[PDB]
């Protein structure tokens, strides 16, 4: 689900739940 976390969901894998695939995935609220 996640993308290595702190990595740009794409060349590795999609983004996790809540994360922001915009530019780079990362925890947020």
């Amino acid at each position: 689900y996640c993308q290595k976390w702190l990595w740009t969901c794409d060349s590795k894998r999609a983004c996790c739940e809540g994360l922001r695939c915009k530019l780079w995935c990362r925890k947020e609220i």
